[PDB]
Parts: structure tokens; sequence; C-alpha cells
């Protein structure tokens, strides 16, 4: 009933990204639902959902930069590298200083089936608390993907010689979408609404090209148009501002990325 669009969800802890999609299928009374990239079950925070034909732009959202707030427990390793597993190795971290921790964090910035390059762009220390023999640190991580944040925490613990694991993980950003635009699933169930319509999401994210009636008919069929030198994927709109297709300029001709209004 809402039409196509995107919804920014604040995922609850423990829930899979698949099951969020499941709940949205029920909420929006449709089977055409997808997400723009998994968020770890133990994590909370930003998960971007597409409804109806907005599923066709999900791939353009998946490589977006991400930011996380995390807590790492120094002094203990666990079987899962998070607080859900049993403690395996336990040694006091009490000798560690802010200087030592911060320096080891700085050192872990950089680039880490086919092997994929994962960038840890930022690894910033916010706070540190003593918990008897252990140290809990609150951190912020900017990365291309959060898939190996557990490994990062383990690597930090390893670097400091005390071991580490993640006790809290919260995604604060996916591309343009932060937690201030995110709603809870109960909030969404109460009043089902999109964050943005598909038109709104494309016009926010991409460059824009207004098409004549002739160009608009050709775009709706996925046929090529003359290129105008636009840089990157762009929204090709009709006279009414409706986004017909997402295109890319390649030399003198366009190539269709996705047809949104066939």
């Amino acid at each position: 009933a809402t039409g196509p669009g995107i919804v920014v969800i604040d995922k609850p802890a423990g829930m899979t990204s698949h099951d969020v999609v499941g709940r949205c299928r029920r909420i929006f009374a449709t089977r055409r639902v997808g997400h723009a990239g998994t968020l770890d079950p133990m994590a909370t925070g930003v998960l971007v959902i597409g409804i109806e034909r907005a599923t066709k732009i999900l791939g353009l959202l998946t490589a977006a930069p991400k930011s996380y707030a995390a807590t790492i427990r120094l002094g203990q390793t666990t079987s899962t590298e998070d607080a859900e597993g049993q403690v395996l190795q336990s040694v006091p971290a009490k000798h560690l200083t802010i200087e030592a921790i911060d320096a080891a964090m700085e050192r872990l910035r950089g680039e880490i089936l086919e092997a994929r390059p994962i960038r840890i762009d930022r690894f910033e220390l916010l706070a540190a608390r003593r918990r008897d023999q252990l140290i809990d640190i609150d951190v912020e991580i900017d990365c291309s993907s959060g898939t190996y944040i557990r490994a990062l925490a383990r690597d930090l613990g390893d670097a400091l010689g005390v071991g580490g694991h993640v006790t809290a993980l919260r995604r604060t950003r996916v591309g343009r979408f932060e937690l201030d635009q995110a709603r809870s699933l109960d909030d969404l169930a109460e009043r089902p609404a999109l964050s943005l319509s598909l038109d709104e999401a494309c016009l926010l994210m991409f460059a824009r090209r207004d098409l004549t009636a002739a160009e608009a008919s050709a775009a709706a069929n996925g046929r090529s148009l003359p290129a105008v030198g636009i840089d990157g994927v762009y929204a090709a709109c009709d006279a009414d501002g409706r986004v017909i297709a997402l295109l890319r300029d390649e030399g003198s001709r366009t190539r269709s990325v996705a047809v949104l209004r066939p």
C-alpha cells in the first residue's frame, strides 16, 4: 500500500537480517522485500531494507562505507570471539595504558572463494574502564565491511598480548543512512511507512538527468540513449519527476543499470 521504497531499521540484538526481512514481509503485506547487506546477528543498528521494486537498488547500497560503535573486552578470548561464547584464555590486562591501546589500534588501520580487501579506515578509542583484571574499551570503527570486526578485536587483543573479544556491536551508519533515520520493528508495526519512496531514494543518492518523452520511452524499455558525460550511476527522470531508470554514461551511449518503471 506504501508503494516501492526503502526503510531504515534499527535491528534488535540476536535477530538475523533474514528475519528482519521476514517481519517486513508481514508488515508491508508483500513478498518482494530484501536487505542491502547483512548485519551480524549479535549486533544492533542500521539495516537498510528495500520494498517492492526498490529491491532493484539494493546492490547499489551494499558497498557503502559503514561505521560501528563497539565495546571490546581486553584480557579474555572467547570461543566465538564475542560475549556469546565461553571464555577460553584469561590473563590480566591491568598493565595496559591508553597510549599502548591507542597505538595498537592505530597499527591495525589499513587493508586486510576469492580473497577480498577489507579496509579498516578508522579505529578510534572513546573510553576505557577497568573491570578488575580486565579493561573494557569503547571504540568507533569505520570500514568498508564489518564482517571481520570480531577478527579485528581478536587481532587487537593479540597485539597487546592480553586477548580480546567483542561484547557490544552497533552499526551507526550505512552510507547516507544513520541511526537518526532508523526505526524499531515495533515502531514500524504500529505505523507501517517507508523511510523514503523509491523516487526519493534515487534522487537523494544519485546525479539526475531529465528525459524527454522519447528518451523516457526508450529508458522504460532498457534501450540506450545519448550519453551526456555524467559521472557515476544516475537517475533518469520523466517530466513528472518519476525515476524511470538508473543509467551510466559509457562513451557516447548510456547503459542501463536498473529499470525502475518498466
